[PDB]
C-alpha cells in the first residue's frame, strides 16, 4: 500500500455550508463564514488573475455585514479550490499572495511559484479540501488545494472598511494610495489547458474569520 | 526619546439654536487645541495615550438644547447628517447644555465622585490604526485631503463629531464648552518651522 | 557572517514524448532555479544544508509516461544513457507522469501526511566533498569544463540526472513541473556584477 | 464488499530503490539488489523476446560488481512488471521461464502458458508487485504480475561468471555450450495490443541475492 | 518567514564647499545602497532591526568644512534651511570634514573602544510610523509624491538629511563618504522583476 | 603533526595617486610576505588559522588619499572597479591615507585599547574552501590559473583587494606599508627545492 495511488474517473466533492458564526465580545464582534469567491475556467495559454482581499471584495454577505462597522481586521482568510470536472481534464490552477498592489501581477508559474503561499494543483483534483469549507474534521489534507494570508506579517492590524467605488478612485490617483487600505490580493493563475477557449475546471471558496469594530450607520460608509 | 505630557484645555466653544447643527474636529494635536498645537509642533510624531472630550455649561438652567457626540475612524465615510446617525456611532453621549457639571473633576484632576452625569467621552487608543503619527498642519492636511481623502487615513487616527440642536433661537445662544484632556507622547524633535 | 535562506522555487518544466530524453541539472545557485540564482549572486560562496526536488503533476489522469530522478557526483562520469543504468544512482526514484500530489506539501511547508507516493529526492549534502562551495554562472562553468571536466570538480557537489519516456506521442505532451525546495547558507558577500 | 471491484482510470505505483546489500561471510560475499531491468512496449501482434539470466545481463550494476568473482549462485531472482499507461490501455503480458538455451522460443500464449512461472496479466496493472522492489512489507500481492527463478531445480549451484562476449561466441559454435554457463532465460511475451505499432507499457524491475566466490582481478574475468 | 541580513555597504560620496548644501536620503533598500537595493528587491516588505550611517573622511587634516547629518519622519516636513535648524532633528551629528575615523570599527563590526569621535549616528528603528513597509523603487515612489507627499508616509519610514558647509572653495573638495550599516528583516518573496 | 608559527612582516609598500588604482594579492604564505614565503616552502601544506592586513602610515597628516580593502574568494570572480563595489566585499576596511596608527598594536602583538582607527581586516579562517591547502609558488600558480582561473580554488583560499585613490598628485606620493600577521599550522615537511 506505500508507494501506491490510483487515479479515479472523477472526484467528488459535497458542499454544504453552514451558519454563519456572529458574536460580539467586548468592543470586537467576530462573523466566521464560507462564501463562494470565484469561478474557473482553463485554456492552453497562461491567464492570470487576482483578487483583493478586503471584505468588500472577499465575498458578498460580507460584504454587507462588515459595512455597519468602521474597521476590521482579518484573523484568518483561506481560499480553497474545488473541482468540478474529470481527471482527462488538462489543466493545472496556481495560486499566491501579492502584498504591495503597485508591484506587477506575475506574468508566468515560475515568477509564482516564488510567492507567498504558492499552490498547484490539477484543474480535476481537491477535494480533498472540503473538510475547510464544509467545516467537517479534516482527515488527509495533503492534496488539497487550498492556501491561506498571512495575517500577522501583514502591514498594520486594523484596516478601514472600503467601498471597491471609493477604492477604486483613490487607486486611480496613484495605486500608492492602496496600500494604507488593502492588506493584499490573491493572485490565481491557470494554464495548462487544452482549447484555445475556456474550459470550465472549478470553483474557488474563502472562508475567513474576521473581527469589526467601532460601529457606523451603513450608508455613511465608504 | 519619548517626552510625556499631560493636560486640559479649552477645545471647543459651544452654542446652541433651534436646528441641527454638526461640526466635527480631527483628534490631532494641531486641532485639538491651540496650547498643544504649539508645544507638539516641536515633535515630529506623536502617539495618543489617552485622549478625553468633556463639555462643561456656562448657560441658565432655563437653557434648552442637547449636545451629542461621538467618533468616526476612516475620514473618506461620509459624516453624520442626523442626530440619529450619529447615536450610531463609537463613544455616544449626549446630555442637555446646562448639564455637566461633575465633568469638572475631568479638567481639574480632583478626585471625581459620580460621573454619570458629566457629559464626557474619550478615545480608543487601542483599536486606533497605528499608535504613531505625523503631526501635521490642518493646512497640509486640507491639501492631502483635497486629492483624495484616502490620504488622510495614513496621517490622522480619528474624527470627533459633534451636532447641536433642541435649542429655542433661531440665534446662537452661549451653552458651554468641550475641553480636552489628554496624555501624549512626542517623540523626535524638528524645529516648529519646518514642522507640516 | 552566514546568512541563510529557505525557499521552495519551479526549478524545471516537464514534457514527455514517447522516447527517453535524458537531461540534467547542476546542483549549484545559478541553475537550481532563476530566483535563487539572483539572490545568490551576491555572495561570493554557499553551503547547501538541504536540497530536495519534487515533481509536481499537470497532467490528466490518462497521461501516460513516467519520469526519473537519480544523482551523479563527478562531473567527469559519463550522463546515464539508458534508464537502466540511471536505476543505479543514488537516490533513484520513479513515478507516473499525472501522479506526486502528495509532494505539495513539501512545497508549501504544510504538514505532510504520507508522502510515499510524492516523486521526490533530495541531496546527500553530507557526503558532498566540501561544504562551501564558490557562486559560478553556467557561462564561466562551461569555458572551464571545456579546458577540462575535471575542473568541475572543485566547483559543483552534484549533479540532477532526469529522464523522461513512456509517454504516447511523438511531440511532447505537457506533464509537470520540478519543483527545488533548499535550505542555504550564503557567505562573504560581492556585488554581483563581479560574481562569475 | 465481497466480489466487488472498481476498475481505476490509472494505477500509480512510486519506485524507490534503496542501497545494495554486501557482506562477506566465509569465503562467499552476498549481494541484494534491485535493477530496472527492461522497457516494455504493446502491439497488436504478438511479440517474444527473452533475458538470459546470468549476472551480466541481469543488471547494469551486478554486472560490473560479480566481474570481481569467479563464480556465483542466484539465492534468488524475481522480475516484477510496473505499469506506465492507463486502464484504457490494451494489452497484456505473459512471463514464464526455459532452462535449455537449445529449446526454441514459444511463439504463442498457449505455448507460453505451459512454462514454469507462468505469468499474464493486463499491460496496465501490477502496481502491487511494488513492495517487492521497494523493500516494503507486502500486502495483497495477489494482483501482482511478477515471477521467480525456481533456483533448487537449476541445472548446477555454482556458474561461471562469464560475459556476453564470450558466451556469444561459446553459443555460436554450439548452442549446447550454453548448457554449462547459463541457468535459464526468462522469456516474455506480449500482445492484444491496439496499434501496429508499439505502444509503451510499462517496464519490469529485476529484484536479486547472489552469492560469489573466488575472487580474480576483473580484466582477467572473461 | 523572516530572512535577515546585515551587511555594510557605500551609501553616498561628500564633498565640502564654502556654501550651505543640504541633501537628503531615503531611508529604504532601494535607495540606501546598490547591493542592498538588488537583494532587497527579491521580497515584497521588509522591517529594520538596525540602521546606521557612518561618514568616513579622506582628505587632509587642513581640509576646512564641516558635516552635518539628522532625520526626519514626515516626507511633507520642510528639509532645514541652517545648521541650527538641523541641530534639532534627532540623531543630530557634526564634525570636521576630516574627523570621524574612529566610526570605521562601526563599518566592519569589530570592538568599539574609541567611539566618543566617530560621526555616526542611529535609526530610531522602533518609534517608526509601522513595522513592516513594502519594497519602493525611487521611480515609483517618486510619482505618487508627486501627487503628493503625504502618499510617501505610507510607503518610506525616514530620510537622512545631510548638510556640507564651512568649506574652503566655491567648487566642491572632496571631503570622505558615508557608508550604511544596517540589519534587515525581509518577508513575502517576490521576483524582483515584479517589485515596483 | 602540525607546526604552529604565529609572526608578522612587511607585506607591501603603497602609494596615492589622484585616480583609483585596484590591485591584489594571493592570500598564500608565498606571497604573504617574503619571511613567511621563505619558511612554509619546507612544509608540503598549511592551514591558516588567523590572518590579519593591518595598514600603517608614513605620510604627513597633510597627505590627500585614501585606501579601501576587501576579501575576494572565487578567483575567477572580477576584482572590483570602484570604491562602492569594492564597500560590498567582506572585510571591508576604507580610511584616510595619514591614518591607521592605532593598529600598530596588532603588530607587535600589545594591550590594544584604541583600536575604533586601525585600518586593519581579518580574513575568515573558518569559511574558506578546505583546510589544508597546498604551499604554491607565484610561478606555478601563475600558469595554472593561465589555464584556466578556476583552477585556482583548488590552490588559494582567497585574495586580498587594494584600491587607493583621492590623492593629489598624478604621480604616486608614498602613502604606507600594508603589514600581515598570521598563525599558521604547517605539516608534511619537504626539502624546500622540491616545493612547487
Ligand atoms: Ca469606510
Ligand atoms: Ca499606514
Ligand atoms: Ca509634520
Ligand atoms: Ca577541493
Ligand atoms: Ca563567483
Ligand atoms: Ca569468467
Ligand atoms: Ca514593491
Ligand atoms: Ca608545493
Amino acid at each position: 500500500q506505500a508507494g501506491i495511488s490510483m487515479a479515479p474517473s472523477a472526484q467528488g466533492a459535497m458542499v454544504r455550508i453552514r451558519n454563519p458564526a456572529v458574536s460580539s465580545s467586548r468592543g470586537a464582534i467576530t462573523v466566521l463564514h464560507c462564501e463562494l469567491t470565484a469561478e474557473i475556467g482553463v485554456t492552453d495559454s497562461i491567464v492570470v488573475s487576482s483578487e483583493l482581499v478586503m471584505p468588500y471584495t472577499v465575498g458578498t454577505w460580507l460584504r454587507g455585514v462588515a459595512d455597519n462597522w468602521s474597521k476590521y481586521s482579518w484573523l484568518s482568510v483561506r481560499y480553497t479550490y474545488i473541482p468540478s470536472c474529470p481527471s482527462s481534464t488538462a489543466g493545472s490552477i496556481h495560486m499566491g499572495f501579492q502584498y504591495d498592489m503597485a508591484d506587477t501581477v506575475p506574468v508566468s508559474v515560475n515568477k509564482l511559484s516564488n510567492l507567498r503561499g504558492y499552490v498547484s494543483g490539477q484543474v480535476w483534483s481537491g477535494s480533498a479540501g472540503l473538510c475547510f469549507i464544509n467545516n467537517s474534521r479534516c482527515s488527509d489534507t495533503s492534496t488539497a488545494i487550498s492556501t491561506t494570508l498571512d495575517v500577522s506579517e501583514l502591514g498594520k492590524k486594523w484596516y478601514p472598511y472600503k467601498t471597491s467605488a471609493d477604492y477604486a478612485t483613490a487607486v486611480g490617483v496613484d495605486v500608492n494610495i492602496a496600500t494604507d487600505l488593502v492588506p493584499a490580493r490573491l493572485v490565481i493563475a491557470l494554464l495548462d489547458g487544452s482549447s484555445s477557449t475556456a474550459v470550465a475546471a472549478g470553483r474557488i471558496y474563502d472562508t475567513y474569520t474576521i473581527q469589526m469594530i467601532e460601529p457606523t450607520a451603513s450608508a455613511l460608509n465608504l
